[PDB]
């Protein structure tokens, strides 16, 4: 069992986006394949204007500073 500084690890950028566009499609598609889910999202995301990706990259960047804040002592260089 290894769980000392066990902090909170964030997901990927487009992931924070998946949860957002994951119920819409999966909603109209109650039975998507992990491939379709992530692809469809990978498609919309890819299409999502860069200026629109800001909130997501930004959100992750905010909590990132807080994360690596103490994890440094944990897994690190």
């Amino acid at each position: 069992f290894k769980d000392p500084n066990a902090p909170k690890r964030p997901p990927s950028a487009f992931f924070l986006f998946c949860s957002e566009y994951r119920p819409k499609i999966k909603g109209e598609h109650p039975g998507l394949s992990i491939g379709d889910v992530a692809k469809k999202l990978g498609e919309m995301w890819n299409n999502t204007a860069a200026d629109d990706k800001q909130p997501y990259e930004k959100k992750a960047a905010k909590l990132k500073e807080k994360y690596e804040k103490d994890i440094a002592a944990y897994r690190a260089k």
